[PDB]
C-alpha cells in the first residue's frame, strides 16, 4: 500500500533545557490529523533524529504511536552512524504499530558502491522485518550512488523494501526510480518547493517539513494542479516561495520550528550544533511567515 | 518578444580532419525548420562554441543566418574565457540579423559576487547593443551566485537584458527567476530530461540538444502536458529517458552528434578534448537510439 | 604539556560477529608501547568510534586505560552526531585517567560559521573540564571553516583547549594554526604520508593510523630528517608510499586492520557500512604490505 | 635540463583601457633577472593568459623573448579551451627561442579519463615538437585524474614530455610524480605558501606568483632549509604568511599586480571577469605588503 497525499516530517520538541518535551508530540500529532496530513516521517532530518540518543529515539517513536491513535501512517527513521545503534532502534521499531522503518545514507564513511549501500540497508531492514522499509535518499549525505541502480539491487535482497524517500532535485533520477520493477516501489517526493515538478513527474505523495504548518496551502496547490488551473498553481507557489525564503535566511530546522508557533505549538529550539534564533530573529521570521499569507 | 516552443542547441559539424564543415550547417537548419523547432541557440555547449577559434565562430554564426532564411530565432553564444575574444565576437554578432547574443559564466576564474558577474555580462551585452541578451546559466560553470539576485542586479544596468537560459536542476531558483520584475524576463528552460518539471514550473520555451533529433517526441509531450494528460506525458518520458541513457553512457555531445545520422546528417566527431566514439560505440549508440522508439 | 613523537590512532577490534573484542585492546596497547609510540588517539576515525554505541565506547575507553598502564598519552574522541551522546561520553571520559578528550566536526548538519562550531566544542569540552581538549579537524567532515579563525575564537571561551588534531593537506592553514596565541596550542599533524611536509612546517608530533604497524619506519624517517640526510628521508618515503598504495586500493580502515596481522594481532573486520575484504583481497594486501619492506 | 631555483609566473601588464602594455614586460623581465629568478612561466594563471586573445598571446610571448635576452628559462603556456587556439599558439611558440610549452587542464568539458587528458596534451606538444613540454596541473581545473597515472601514460606517447608544473596541495601525489620513470621528469612545485613542504618532499624548483616581488625572501628561506635551520625557515614563513594573507583578502592576481608597485612597476588591473581593486583597497594592500617586512 503506497503512501498518498502529504506526509509531514515532524519536529522533535525540546524543552528550554534541551530535553525532549514528550507531551508536545501529542500537540503536533493532533495538528497534523486536523489539517489533512496522512502520515508522519518521524526522527528524520526535520525531526533531528540524529540529535537524539538511542533511548530518546525509542521514547519519541513510542509517543508518536500513542499520540496518533491510528490516524497517521508512521515511518520511523532508524538511521545512525553506528550500525549498533541502528539495529537496536530497528529492533525496537519492530515492536511498534507503525507502517515502516527507514535509514538515511551514512554520511561520514560514505558508501561509494551500490552493493555496500545495499548491505547496510539490508541489515537495518532485516531487524524490522515485519514492517515496510524506505531508503532515505538525501543530498545531505553526499553519496554518488545512482538511486535507480540502488533500487534495482536492493529489490533483489531486501524482501520488505517499500521504496525510497526522495530528497534530491534530480527529477530525471526520480522518474527512473518510479519506473523500477514495473512501478512496484513507493517513491514519496521530498522537495516541498519543487512540488509542481514532483506532481508533473508522477509523484503520488510528498514528504516534507513545511506540511507541518502549511498543509492547507499545498492541498490547494494540488487541487489546482489536478483541475488544470495553471495560474492557481503559480499563485500558490508565490506563497510557497515566500515560506522557503524564511527557511533559507534563518535555517530550515530553526525557522520551521518557530513556524509551529503559528499554530500554538512551542517545539523549542533546535539542538546543537544547530544554531538557535535570537528573540529578534524569531520575531522577524514569524512576521515574514505571516506576510507570506498562507495561514 | 519571448521565445516559444522548442529551441534547438545545434551541433557544430566538423570534417574528418576536425575543420568546420560549413555546408552541413545548411542541412541542420533545414531539418530544424522542417520539424517545428522555432529557434537555434548557436555555439553554446552542444555547439562546442568554446572549441572553435574566434574566426571560426564568426563564420559559423554567419552560416546560420544564411542557412535559416529568417525562419529561426537565432541566439549567438559569444562567451569565451578572454574578454577580448568575447567582445570581438559580440561586435561581429551586432552586424548580423539575429535575435540576441549570450554569454555563459566564466568557468576558470569563477565570479563569486553578483556584481562581478553582472559587470562581465554588461560588457558583453554593450558590444551588441541592438540585439537582445541572454545570460547562459549552466551548472557546468560551477558558480555559486544566485540567479534571482543576478537577474535583479543585471536588470538595473543592462538595458538590452532579455533574460536567462536556465541549465540547472534548481526548480526553486527557476521559479524565482520567472517572477523577477513582475515577470519581465525570458527564462528558456535548458534541462531536456526535466521538461515536465520545467513546464509545470512555468516554462514558456525549452532550449536543448535533444530537440535536434527528437523534436516531434517533445512536441507531443508538450501537447499532452497542456491537455493535463498525465499518463500521456509519462508515456512520452519513457522515450525521453531512453534517449538520455545513451547520452549518459557515451557522452552528451558525442552521442548527440551520432544521433544526427538518424536524420541523414553527418556532423562529425566532437573536437578534442572531448573523446570520439569508436565504430563499435557509434553502432551501439545508434541501435539504442532506435530502440528508444522516438523516430 | 604538548604531545611528542608518534601517536597511534588505534583500531577497535571486532570479533567474528562484529561485537567488540575487548581483550585484543590489550594486545594493541602492548604493541604500541613496545614500538616507541607515545600515545593513542582512541575511538577516532581509524578506531571507528562513530561505529560503536555509547556503551561500547565507554567500555573501549576504560579498556585503553587499563591496557596502557600509564605508558601512553590517551586522548578519547567523544564526538557523535548527537549532543546527548557526546556529552554522556564526555562525562564518562572525565572519570578516566586520560590526557584529553576530542570531538570531530559534525558532518551532517555542517557548521558553517566559526561561532557555531565553537559552541558545539565548548559544550563537549565543558563536560570533561579537568582534561585537555583537542578539536579534531578532518576534511572528511566537509566543513568550510578556517581553522586559524576557529582556534582564535575557541581559545577565548574554552579554558581547557589544548589545540587541534590536523587531518588536512592545507599546510598553509597548518602553519597559521601553529602560530595562534604565540604558539600556545598543540597541533598534532594527522596526514601520515605528508610527514616530511609536516616536519618541515613545524610539527612536533604526528597522529596517524599507520603508526599502529609501521612506527619504526617513521621513527627512522624522523631521525634521517633531523640528521640532514635528505636521501634517507626519500628512501623511507618509498616505503611509506608503498603502504599508502595498499590503503588506497583496499580502504584505509579495512587494509590497516589487515596490516595488524603482520604483528600477530587480529582486530577483525571493519563494521558496516565499511566493506570487509575477501580472503583473496586480504592475502593480496598482506603480500603488498610485505613487499613494501618496512617490517 | 631540469629547472632550478625560483621561476616567476609573471603578470601580463595592461594599460588603463585594458590593452596589453607591452613595454612594461621589459621592466618585469629586468626585475626578475636582477633578483636571481632563473625563469619565467609565461601566460599562465598569474599572467592571465586565458584572458588574452591568440594574437595578444603571440605578441606577449615574443616580447618575453626579446626582453629576457637569454637570461631566463622561458616556458610559454599555450593552453586554451579551443584546440584550434592551442595549436596555433603552439605552432607560434615553436618559432621562438624558448625552453618549453605547457597546457593547463581544460576546465569546462573536464577530461575524466587518463587517456583523454593524454591525447589533448599529445596534440599540444606535437605542435611545438622541438621544445620541452610541461603539463600544468592545477586544482583550478577541477579534474579528478591522478597525476602519477597521467605522467606514466603521457611518457609513452609524448616524446618531448619534460614533466609537470604542480599546483596542488596533494604532497603524496607530488612525491609519486617525482618518482615516475626513475625520476626522469621535472616537477616544479607551484604552491608558494607550501614551499617548506615542497622542498622537504623533493622539489628542485618552485614556480609561483610571489617570486615576482618577494624573491629574496624565498631565496633566504631556501638557504635556511638547505642548511637544516628549522627556525630560520619558520622565521621566513612568518613573512610568507603575511604576504599570502593579502592575496586571500583581495584576490591573488589583483593583489599581486598591486605588489609590483613595490618595485616601481605598474602592471595595471586584472582583466574582467576578475574584479579590480579600488583606490582605497590598493592603498590598504600596499600597506599590508609593507608591514609584512619582506622588502
Amino acid at each position: 500500500n503506497k503512501l498518498s497525499g502529504l506526509i509531514a516530517a515532524p519536529h522533535t520538541p525540546f524543552a528550554a533545557d534541551g530535553s525532549v518535551n514528550y507531551p508536545v508530540i501529542d500537540d503536533i500529532a493532533k495538528h497534523l490529523i486536523a489539517t489533512g496530513v496522512t502520515g508522519a516521517y518521524v526522527l528524520g532530518t526535520t525531526g533531528e533524529g540524529i540529535h537524539c540518543s538511542v533511548e530518546e529515539r525509542k521514547k519519541v517513536a513510542e509517543r508518536w504511536v500513542t499520540a496518533s491513535q491510528g490516524q497517521l501512517d508512521l515511518i520511523i527513521h532508524t538511521g545512525a552512524l553506528s550500525i549498533a545503534d541502528t539495529l537496536e532502534l530497528a529492533r525496537h521499531a519492530e515492536t511498534l504499530d507503525i507502517k515502516a522503518t527507514s535509514v538515511i545514507g551514512p554520511c561520514f564513511f560514505k558508501p561509494s558502491h551500490v552493493d555496500d549501500l545495499v548491505e547496510y540497508c539490508r541489515l537495518a531492514a532485516a531487524s524490522a522485518p515485519s514492517k515496510g522499509f524506505y531508503y532515505y535518499h538525501s543530498t545531505m549525505s553526499g553519496l554518488s550512488i545512482d538511486m535507480e541502480k540502488f533500487l534495482q539491487a536492493a529489490g533483489k535482497v531486501i524482501p520488505n523494501l517499500s521504496g525510497m524517500k526522495f530528497n534530491s532535485p534530480d527529477m530525471y533520477e526520480f522518474q527512473r526510480c518510479l519506473r523500477v520493477e514495473g512501478g512496484k516501489y513507493d517513491i514519496p517526493f521530498g522537495v516541498d518547493e519543487f512540488i509542481p515538478a514532483g506532481l508533473a513527474c508522477g509523484a503520488l505523495s510528498a514528504v516534507g517539513s513545511t506540511y507541518n504548518y502549511a498543509a492547507p496551502l499545498y492541498l490547494e496547490l494540488i487541487e489546482k494542479f489536478n483541475q488544470g488551473d495553471h495560474q492557481g498553481v503559480a499563485d500558490c507557489m508565490d506563497k510557497v516561495i515566500a515560506i522557503i525564503r524564511v527557511l533559507v535566511e534563518y535555517g530550515g530546522v530553526a525557522a520551521g520550528k518557530v513556524a509551529m508557533q503559528l499554530h500554538g505549538i512551542d517545539v523549542g529550539a533546535p539542538r546543537r550544533p544547530l544554531r538557535p534564533l535570537t528573540a529578534e530573529q524569531k520575531a522577524d521570521a514569524l512576521a515574514k511567515f505571516k506576510a507570506a499569507n498562507f495561514l
